[PDB]
RNA sequence: UUAUCGGCGAGACCGGGAUGCACCUCCCGAAGGGUCU
């Protein structure tokens, strides 16, 4: 239980771009301004975040593997709970809304939905 | 931080034509010399 903060560079190898709706207008292609055309862009936390979590769910996957069938033990369900985290069947762990410290179980259990929540 | 969660994405050759060239003397002036078996 210690927070890890991860600071630094990402340098970028090839060109980084991103469409966001607000960003991009008739008038052209435009990186996330955060201000007028004449601020600095900024690349969102939220584009990185998904990337992120898309890789987390592919080593998640990896590290459970195939079942004997040749079919990934994931149903939609569950796939999506992973991936998006929002709940399909309505089958979720509705913790009640005052207890900041919930989830520990579910925590423990599923590292991916510790993380990314 | 008035909660909890969400990669915006996927495709495209911008390319196709051109002589930059045509004229000019850079020359005009000079002793480098004298000394020592």
């Amino acid at each position: 239980m210690r927070t890890l903060n991860f600071n630094g560079k990402i340098s970028t190898l090839e060109p980084l771009t991103v469409t966001v709706k607000n960003a991009v207008s008739t008038s052209g292609h435009r990186l996330p301004r955060n201000g007028g055309f004449n601020a600095a862009p900024y690349f969102p936390g939220t584009s990185i975040r998904g990337t992120l979590r898309h890789a987390a769910h592919k080593v998640i996957v990896d590290r459970v593997g195939l079942n004997a069938d040749g079919k990934s033990p994931f149903d939609l369900a569950e796939h999506f709970m992973l991936a998006q985290g929002v709940d399909i069947n309505g089958e979720a762990e509705t913790f009640a809304p005052g207890e900041i410290n919930a989830g520990a179980e579910l925590r423990s259990k599923n590292p991916l939905i510790s993380l990314f929540g």
